[PDB]
């Protein structure tokens, strides 16, 4: 779509249908190009509706994009989502800590009405912090401290509360839990990699 909208597919309604949700970041690039204002707010919304393990730059990009928007809200959003679907494989909680402190910042220095949602998805996500950095701090030592706190994150969304507003999202609950079956209390446990494996795929 944006490969042929650079070859004059026009702009404005070109990408008002391709906010939507997936784990694209190119969206990133035709905001960056179009210098329209709701390109760039769609595009640095969209991304913290991905999920992946890496690429932390958009950190930075986001925080590029809301110096240009002055919306510090959404940025701590993406600090919140980034962070917690960064130490998936990661395998460093402690600048995703320092990212939800970033976003408790960011939402000191937001200004919008946003920010109260924001703090509806802290108040979720940094009480499991403290008790996810246990779970991955002591990763190599403590896997039942990480297997309760994936346990009660998986039995906080089935409740009212979406994802946002029932803890820490997904990325690590999974990714973690893959972790301390294969690395802690057990190394050399070969055959859990294949339930790792069976458990990824």
């Amino acid at each position: 779509a944006a490969k042929k909208y650079t070859q004059a597919g026009d702009k404005v309604k070109a990408m008002k249908a391709l906010l939507r949700g997936g784990d694209a970041e190119k969206i990133i690039f035709f905001a960056g190009v179009s210098r329209q204002k709701d390109i760039y707010l769609m595009a640095a919304n969209y991304l913290q509706t991905l999920n992946w393990h890496s690429d932390p730059e958009l950190m930075k990009h986001i925080i590029s994009f809301y110096t240009k928007a002055a919306a510090w809200e959404s940025l701590a959003s993406f600090y919140e989502a980034c962070a917690q679907i960064e130490v998936d494989e990661y395998r460093d909680y402690e600048k995703a800590l320092q990212a939800m402190r970033e976003a408790a910042k960011y939402v000191a220095k937001s200004k919008n009405d946003d920010r109260d949602a924001r703090v509806g998805v802290i108040n979720d996500r940094i009480a499991v912090a403290e008790q996810f950095v246990a779970a991955r701090q002591l990763i190599g030592s403590n896997p039942q401290e990480a297997l309760r706190v994936c346990d009660e994150l998986l039995r906080a969304i089935p409740p009212n509360s979406q994802d946002l507003e029932a803890g820490i999202r997904i990325g690590d609950v999974y990714a973690l839990m893959v972790e301390y079956w294969y690395e802690a209390r057990n190394p050399n446990e070969a055959y859990k990699a294949i339930e790792a494996m069976r458990r990824r795929g």
